[PDB]
């Protein structure tokens, strides 16, 4: 049975506390669906209430303590949590829950710390000569105490920070000094190093942090019963660290661990080196496809359809591909913003979802919409292919990505699902027709449109092959009637 994920959040969720509620209750109409995983958003306490959650304030808070001005996160208390997860797991959906382990905000109280400013764009260039700021990285964790974590983050645990509160500079990037203080490597070489992301970088080198990161990486899982993660800021953490927490995690917990990173940049080159230094050991989001998707989707038909995988994880590394069309920093408004058009948006959750590669992710606000924003809810678009992907993507698979507008596949289904097998077909252009291969075994089938972009039917020649038909900037994808 095919793997469906879904990002059960988006950047501009109501900052209400019901969020883990509606999640439980959407529990089992995700499993109806066909979603199989679902990725929730950071449970722990972030700078504020309303937080998103990568404020990463205290890891331990998941919405359980009197922290920065709240109990709750926002998106509910630590039990709507567990009993969000209990439903799912109960609707044998497993749980991913988001890693934040680059760096802390929100800290407690500022320490005097000796720092030198590194250049913006070349942070192995330093630009000033050692002096004390004031920096944001005492965590005493005042509304916690010591339970769960005795440990308390301060100055040398971190390798530098973006604000002197001292004197309030913006577009400073400040390296701690300290014996063995240095920026972590290896990290995306993108403005030099891009280890220093945001608020308290976390020194991946300080043998007290990798502990304390893998202690609370089995206390997540355990605490959460979690079956996987989703890793942020991948680029901006020493990717050993990454690849052993990993594996600790695993170890420690005897689990599968699914992992998935954000290793945001449209490069496989990069995604590739990544992906190397981590050993394989989990996978990444493709960003490429996002892109091309998200380019295509604004070429008003131009794009060549046929290219719509190059240069993709999905195209290359298929088994370490997680793919998606938008996500909660491509939405509309948000820093990664490159959402793919709404006409789109059918033809790209088709090109995830009816294909053998890649392990595909549907956005909460693609299918239920960003109010904020005007997007409306695309569930009964995506509903359909959903439907497909469940009951019919299955079986060998034929390309046929050769025509600029126009491009389909077949699958042709296999034993362990009964009348499985499909052809989808789309294009960004003008409508129009192709012949395809479904499989000798389905010659005579009547075969429809699931999505009904197409009435009407196409019937299996004697050889396994019809010629499936598309409507214009559509996705129609034909299966057994
Ligand atoms: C998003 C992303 O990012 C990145 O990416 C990148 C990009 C963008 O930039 O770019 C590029 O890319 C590119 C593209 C684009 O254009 O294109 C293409 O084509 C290409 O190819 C590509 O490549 C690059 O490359 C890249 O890389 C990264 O990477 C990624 O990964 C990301 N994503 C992810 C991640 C994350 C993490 O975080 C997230 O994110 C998000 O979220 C965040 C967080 O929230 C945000 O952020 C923002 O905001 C913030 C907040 O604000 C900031 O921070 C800052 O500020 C602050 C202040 O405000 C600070 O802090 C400090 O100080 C303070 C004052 C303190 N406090 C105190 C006080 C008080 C009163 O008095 C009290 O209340 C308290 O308590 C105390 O404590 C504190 O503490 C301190 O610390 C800091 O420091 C600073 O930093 C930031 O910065 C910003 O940014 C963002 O935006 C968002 O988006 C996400 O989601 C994920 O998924
Ligand atoms: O809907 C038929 C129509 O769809 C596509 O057109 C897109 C256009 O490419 C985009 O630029 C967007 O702005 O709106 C249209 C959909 O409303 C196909 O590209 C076009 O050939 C087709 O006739
Ligand atoms: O085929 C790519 C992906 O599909 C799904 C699987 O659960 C996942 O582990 C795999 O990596
Ligand atoms: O007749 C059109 C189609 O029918 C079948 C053929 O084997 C295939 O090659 C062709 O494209
Ligand atoms: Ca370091
Ligand atoms: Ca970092
Ligand atoms: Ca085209
Ligand atoms: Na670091």
């Amino acid at each position: 049975t095919n793997g469906t994920m879904m990002q059960y959040f988006e950047w501009h969720l109501p900052n209400d506390g019901q969020h883990w509620n509606r999640l439980r209750d959407d529990a089992s109409n995700l499993r109806n669906r066909g979603i199989t995983a679902i990725w929730i958003p950071p449970a722990w306490k972030g700078t504020s209430q309303n937080d998103v959650g990568y404020g990463a304030y205290d890891l331990y808070d998941l919405g359980e303590f009197n922290q920065k001005g709240t109990v709750r996160t926002k998106y509910g208390t630590r039990s709507q949590l567990e009993s969000a997860i209990h439903a799912l797991k109960n609707n044998g959906v497993q749980v991913y829950g988001d890693v934040v382990m680059n760096h802390k905000g929100g800290a407690d109280a500022t320490e005097n710390v000796l720092a030198v400013e590194v250049n913006p764009n070349n942070r192995n260039q330093e630009i000033s000569g050692d002096y004390t700021i004031e920096a944001w990285t005492k965590f005493d964790f005042p509304g916690r105490g010591n339970t769960y974590s005795d440990f308390k983050w301060r100055w040398y645990h971190f390798d530098g920070v973006d604000w002197d509160q001292s004197r309030q500079f913006q577009n400073r990037i400040y390296k701690f000094r300290g014996d063995g203080k240095a920026w972590d490597w290896e990290v995306d070489s993108e403005n030099g190093n891009y280890d220093y992301l945001m608020y308290a970088d976390v020194d991946m080198d300080h043998p007290e942090v990798v502990n304390e990161l893998r202690r609370w990486g089995e206390w997540y899982t355990n605490t959460l019963n979690l079956d996987g993660f989703r890793i942020d800021a991948v680029k901006h953490i020493k990717y050993s660290f990454t690849r052993d927490w990993l594996t600790h995690v695993r170890n420690a917990t005897g689990k599968e661990m699914f992992a998935v990173a954000e290793f945001w940049k449209n490069d496989l080159g990069a995604l590739e080196n990544y992906l190397n230094k981590t050993n394989w050991n989990h996978s990444v989001f493709d960003v490429p496809l996002h892109y091309n998707l998200y380019n295509a989707s604004n070429s008003g038909g131009n794009y060549d359809m046929a290219k719509l995988l190059n240069g993709t994880v999905v195209q290359k590394h298929p088994m370490h591909a997680v793919t998606f069309v938008d996500n909660h920093d491509s939405q509309p408004g948000e820093s990664l913003e490159s959402f793919v058009q709404e006409w789109f948006k059918p033809l790209a959750y088709a090109l995830i979802l009816t294909r053998e590669q890649g392990y595909p992710s549907v956005f909460y606000g693609d299918y239920y919409g960003i109010p904020t924003h005007s997007v409306p809810a695309m569930k009964a678009k995506i509903d359909p292919i959903l439907e497909a992907r469940q009951n019919f993507a299955y079986g060998t698979q034929h390309d046929y990505f050769d025509h600029h507008n126009i491009i389909g596949w077949t699958r042709e289904g296999n034993t362990t699902h009964p009348n499985s097998g499909l052809a989808t077909i789309m294009s960004d252009g003008p409508g129009g027709e192709k012949w395809m291969y479904v499989g000798q075994n389905k010659a005579g089938q009547v075969w429809h449109d699931i999505t009904g972009n197409k009435p009407g039917t196409v019937t299996i020649n004697a050889d396994g092959w019809a010629n499936f038909s598309v409507n214009g900037g559509s996705v129609s994808i034909w299966v057994k009637r």
